[PDB]
């Protein structure tokens, strides 16, 4: 085929999603390139795509996808954001700005043990498929088991718990991996966790009501990107910390990021707001992946002018 | 008939009350249909009562569905009710059952939210009543009952799938319940069934202090799920609802025990995760039956002990 022709208004298989990522390379090879950062519980690599101009080791911009796995429309956004880059990349002078400066790491599925469960088995799983010793239930939620608050309130020490911290920090292999590569890469300057649903655009933190340092400037970014994200089709997102906007979350991806220095560090919930839930019709995906985009590059302008 | 309806199967809520109006016609001495309510959009809500005679005998509350995703609830709901009217008169262990008790079944206990898991989202848990100021629309009927109402194991946030509404009995379908409950004046136990996570609950789900029939409940849990682990070995666990799940403010039979009914319980069946609400036709049948043998122990107990 070619991602030209790929329907990008339908959901995919991991499979379909993993032959995408290929054929984006293939067909981008001096901006795009596959990078495995590890394999999954089950044994299935982790990919993420990184976008670069060139350099060693550039100010970097994280986006993921998908942790949660049955939150479908952030994979299939995910999609769109990477075909998105390849085209506006040379011809869209602002965000031709950003990647002559800054990298762009994207990771599209974040969780591929459980989005396979998803379409295999239960449309509705959320957490990894790893066992745990004593129990029959399986899975960790990737979203409690980072090392920031770790197994304090906001998490449940349940195995059979939707929020089901797991027995230590890091014990996901799929959670690990990325704190591998960004421990290793050094320089990353924004991460952005994308989930669905609730239109929210969060900061930290989850697990506990101290604002951060950062809060004045993190809370005036995020204005500006739910009007830009609020520009295309009206939708309206709240915004705030994790905390105050949502609910108390331990040991969350965007606390641990900001504890390692990633001052942008966000967390959106994409549409909608309960009516179709995370079974967002396809018919939604690319209003979605495009608002958000607006929102994206509101936080990456700032980033790269904010060295 | 009832005879030839599929029970392996999911049902919308049409099929589900032209079945209710079946099985009255086909017992009319036995089984009548009760209208309790109307839901927020309009929709009846239905009892069947089974009784063998007597006036306001002393009865057995059982409902299905309150939470609409869960679905192998109400679709164990109508093998119940066609389950009594095969063995009355054939086993004598119900037919002695029905003979001093009465027992009335809620198979729909949240119409409007069923209607949308059909048409619009298979996920839906609340009632659909609408929320001035907010975009979002329902609330969740077990945070709804008038006790603990309001407090930690709920939220204030309608946009949550915990929601508690703006006052205890602000839900239709809720209210419609309570006051059928305190009109009869004579219901002995009432159990409240739900999906998933293989348990079953006695009171307190808002607080940590055991209520004072804590052993009696809780040696009445173990009986009820070792007779439901006798079929096919699947294996429940038991306790109060805010140790065996967590805590959970204004909910179901933390309002029945407080009024008096001293056999209160919840079960929550099939399965621990696997499928989760997405339990396959398959399981229906088999969870139905087990969970039968459950409530066969909660019933005989609640015969024997006025
Ligand atoms: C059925 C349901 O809606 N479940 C919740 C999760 C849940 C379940 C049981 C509980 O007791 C508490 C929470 C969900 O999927 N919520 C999703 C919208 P989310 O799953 O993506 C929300 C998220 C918090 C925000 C966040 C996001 C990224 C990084 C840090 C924080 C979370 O709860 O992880
Ligand atoms: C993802 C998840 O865990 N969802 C829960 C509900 C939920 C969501 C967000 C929260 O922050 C907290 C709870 C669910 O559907 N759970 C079902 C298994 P349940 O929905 O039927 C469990 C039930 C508690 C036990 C109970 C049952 C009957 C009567 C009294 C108590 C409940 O939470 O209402
Ligand atoms: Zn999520
Ligand atoms: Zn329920």
């Amino acid at each position: 085929r070619s991602t030209d022709t790929f329907n990008y208004a339908t959901y995919h298989t991991l499979e379909e999603i993993y032959d995408f990522l290929d054929l984006l390379v293939a067909e981008n090879p001096h901006l795009v390139s596959k990078i495995q950062i590890g394999n999954t519980y089950e044994g299935r690599p982790i990919y993420v795509l990184k976008f670069s101009t060139g350099g060693s080791k550039r100010p970097a911009i994280w986006i993921d996808t998908g942790i949660h796995s049955r939150e479908w429309v952030t994979q299939a956004s995910g999609v769109w954001f990477a075909k998105k880059i390849t085209q506006d990349y040379g011809q869209d002078a602002a965000f031709t700005a950003i990647l002559d400066t800054l990298d762009i790491f994207l990771e599209i599925v974040t969780n591929p043990d459980g989005f396979a469960f998803t379409h295999s088995t239960n449309r509705m799983w959320r957490k990894t498929r790893s066992h745990t010793a004593g129990s029959l239930c399986i899975g960790v939620d990737p979203n409690r088991n980072w090392d920031a608050g770790f197994g304090l309130s906001g998490a449940s020490s349940n195995p059979c718990s939707e929020t089901y911290h797991g027995k230590f920090a890091n014990s996901e292999v799929e959670v690990k991996s990325i704190v591998d590569f960004v421990k290793d890469h050094g320089n990353i300057k924004a991460f952005i966790s994308i989930h669905s649903y609730s239109q929210l655009l969060m900061y930290p933190y989850g697990y506990k009501t101290e604002p951060v340092p950062d809060q004045d400037e993190l809370d005036q970014l995020s204005k500006a990107a739910v009007t830009a994200l609020a520009s295309l089709y009206g939708t309206k997102f709240n915004y705030g910390s994790i905390i105050k906007a949502i609910y108390q979350a331990s040991g969350s991806t965007i606390d641990w990021t900001y504890s390692q220095g990633i001052k942008y560090s966000f967390t959106f919930e994409l549409r909608d707001t309960g009516r179709y839930g995370f079974l967002l019709p396809a018919s939604q995906i690319i209003p979605t992946a495009k608002e958000t985009w607006l929102a994206l590059l509101t936080i990456m302008e700032h980033t790269l002018n904010h060295p």
